[PDB]
């Protein structure tokens, strides 16, 4: 599903993203902006052969099972494809212990990049909320 910017603000915030860790809602929607364009079908091959899957762009080295990642870990206790899933319960649930991990948002390289700082506000500008 491609979600629009208003659409997703309001899935997020029903599932309790809103503040999460301190992290306006903004936050999380520009996030899922320059992770996977609000597609939640994104998935993105690392060099070091991981995969990320979803809205957020979630990692298969720590976060989730693809059965292909050697060595890694699969903290969330789900396969990655619940990440790509039209319902996004999976991939907040998840993003809740990655934010929880000791870095906040830097744990998502785009969020750092792209948003820490800015006026992310606007991802959530005109959105009946
Ligand atoms: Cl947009
Ligand atoms: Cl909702
Ligand atoms: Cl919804
Ligand atoms: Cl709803
Ligand atoms: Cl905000
Ligand atoms: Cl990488
Ligand atoms: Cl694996
Ligand atoms: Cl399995
Ligand atoms: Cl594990
Ligand atoms: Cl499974
Ligand atoms: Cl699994
Ligand atoms: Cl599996
Ligand atoms: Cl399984
Ligand atoms: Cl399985
Ligand atoms: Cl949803
Ligand atoms: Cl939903
Ligand atoms: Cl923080
Ligand atoms: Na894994
Ligand atoms: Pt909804
Ligand atoms: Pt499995």
């Amino acid at each position: 599903k491609v979600f629009g910017r208003c659409e997703l603000a309001a899935a997020m915030k029903r599932h309790g993203l809103d503040n999460y860790r301190g992290y306006s809602l903004g936050n999380w929607v520009c996030a899922a902006k320059f992770e996977s364009n609000f597609n939640t079908q994104a998935t993105n091959r690392n060099t070091d052969g991981s995969t990320d899957y979803g809205i957020l762009q979630i990692n298969s080295r720590w976060w989730c099972n693809d059965g292909r990642t050697p060595g890694s870990r699969n903290l969330c206790n789900i396969p990655c494809s619940a990440l790509l899933s039209s319902d996004i319960t999976a991939s907040v649930n998840c993003a809740k212990k990655i934010v929880s991990d000791g870095n906040g948002m830097n744990a998502w390289v785009a969020w750092r990049n792209r948003c820490k700082g800015t006026d992310v506000q606007a991802w959530i500008r005109g959105c009946r909320l």
